[PDB]
């Protein structure tokens, strides 16, 4: 998909135009500021989802201008709607960099500022679905699914919050049940739900039962992806750093239920600290439990029961969605 | 209104037990302190207004227990709206308290978290919406103008916090123009034309012609209101802050209108800082060009004018409707 891929950015000075059009001129000068310094220079892999989802979904006799039109500003709505979180969650993490650019916070000039450029993300998503398909039959049912799946995210991020709050190392609080929870819903809803939801919306297909059934294989399918993610923090080749902020990583959630009393404590003196040789320390406490090789059977194991769902899920909607999906996330 | 406010608040309770309904019940936890902390402990007006106006505009043999219900579930949606608003404010303010409290954001080991406290809470509007309205004719109608009114705010805010950098004076930026382009998108959008036209959506009045109308009415009373309450900033009986925070005060555009060359340098040495005697200057520049006579003229004239707007816009709506509003804003 390098071709989708620059055909649904190309999309993007229109978007940008539709939202930029007397005294609150200077308002909207920033707004422009603000969505393109935000919503360009990530991989766009959400919101290409809806499109490529949408084509494989609808009958190709009704895929005409305006439908395709449709399709990517509902992926670029999903984009926005990352954009939002990405920008707000820079705040809160106070972090330097995202996508190697300086953080937009961190701008000269921008500082707090930047909460209210993040509502005005936010909001642009729901200015771009009334101006293109307020008069389409799942009008109603995207905004709910755009609401909805920002609710979910934020209520993950509430988890994540009191799980690992920053400077206050408490592995008690690691457990499987919490990890799962927070991928659930800070991730999987919004990363791997909402985009195929979306497409299935503009595609007539609105009904709970089905939109149930493909959740099911895509809340699985976001669950491994994060596992991935945490897995290659520390040992995918390029720098992560999971470990020295205290994250409720796969790795720390496995290691924590492979520990004995004394490895435990080598755990307690060594996570959530900014020292290299500390960090150094649970990276080798890790290999020495072979948590790569816990991963390794993790991912086959996860890639034939996402196979199965897909066989007993996918029904009716074409299996090559949800294929494709794992092709990418494998 | 002494009375309706206490059942309007008694319904809290309610609100609160049916959005804070497994491991995602810390979470849950939180949230019900964010409400707890950031819903209560104000005046009420906004949402009360709800209530109010959807008692004078429904034919009473539709007021029954659950009409009545979705009327004070809507007025708490505008509470909780507000709520977002300010809580996002002060961290952008670096304010200290609210409502005679410490700011949530202020609060030991909430921080920066409050960012996504207060998305909580503006996503919280559209469960209890989708909860108590989403059977009923107006429910898009309000979900739209919930989001309209997020946005107007929002870019209220952008066009503030341009026009009004905390630690850069800028006095060419005071114009009359910008102060109400300002007040009408950050202030009367939400405060005046929000809970009247929901009051409308709910009983049935959905007209576009009729919603321009009230909306006529609604910005001007909006208007009015904040230059009241930029004028007894300084001048009310009670300690404000407008001059020591570079704030683009009716009185600073007044001011502005006014001064000579030589005035306006006074204004530029001493608007914008913290010391005591240089706010005492510009409060003593202020009664030499007999600011509150300006004001007092002001309100006159608005306050007849208000009256006529009534009168050309209010039908078929009863002027009562309107009148309530002019008697508690003047
Ligand atoms: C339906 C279909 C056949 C689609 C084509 C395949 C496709 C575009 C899959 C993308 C999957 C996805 C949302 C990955 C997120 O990864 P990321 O690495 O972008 O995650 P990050 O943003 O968190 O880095
Ligand atoms: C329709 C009708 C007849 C209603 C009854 C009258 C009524 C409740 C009017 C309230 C008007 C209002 C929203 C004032 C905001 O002032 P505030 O001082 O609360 O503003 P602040 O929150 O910014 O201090």
């Amino acid at each position: 998909y390098a071709q989708e891929k620059q055909d649904f950015v190309q999309h993007f000075s229109q978007i940008v135009r539709v939202l930029t059009e007397p005294e609150i001129g200077d308002a909207i000068a920033r707004l422009k500021e603000v969505l393109e310094y935000n919503a360009i220079g990530g991989k766009y892999n959400r919101g290409l989802t809806v499109v490529v989802a949408f084509r494989e979904l609808v009958e190709p006799r009704k895929q005409d201008a305006d439908s395709l039109q449709r399709a990517w500003t509902v992926g670029w709505c999903v984009e926005l709607l990352q954009a939002f979180f990405l920008v707000a969650d820079d705040i809160m993490d106070s972090s330097l960099t995202r996508r190697g650019q300086i953080c937009w916070y961190q701008k000269p000039g921008v500082g707090l500022d930047a909460i209210n450029d993040a509502n005005l993300l936010e909001a642009c998503i729901y200015r771009l679905l009334k101006l293109y398909c307020r008069e389409q039959p799942y009008y109603l049912n995207l905004i709910e699914l755009f609401l909805q799946s920002s609710y979910q995210t934020e209520i993950g991020q509430t988890l994540d919050l009191l799980t690992a709050p920053q400077g206050n190392v408490d592995l008690v609080r690691f457990t499987e049940k919490r990890y799962k929870s927070i991928v659930k819903y800070k991730t999987a809803f919004y990363s791997f739900y909402l985009p195929i939801a979306a497409a299935m919306y503009m595609a007539g297909i609105d009904g709970e039962k089905e939109h149930a059934n493909a959740k099911k294989i895509l809340l699985e399918m976001g669950e491994f992806f994060q596992i991935q993610d945490d897995y290659l923090d520390l040992f995918g080749d390029p720098i992560g750093t999971d470990i020295q902020d205290n994250k409720c990583s796969w790795l720390v959630v496995q290691c924590l239920q492979r520990a004995t009393p004394e490895q435990y404590q080598i755990l307690k003196e060594n996570y959530g600290q900014k020292e290299a040789e500390k960090v150094a320390r649970v990276k080798a406490l890790y290999e020495e439990l072979d948590l790569p090789a816990v991963f390794l059977q993790y991912e086959e194991d996860s890639y034939s029961h996402i196979m199965a769902l897909i066989e007993q899920y996918a029904a009716p909607l074409p299996p090559a969605v949800f294929l494709g999906l794992a092709r990418k996330i494998y």
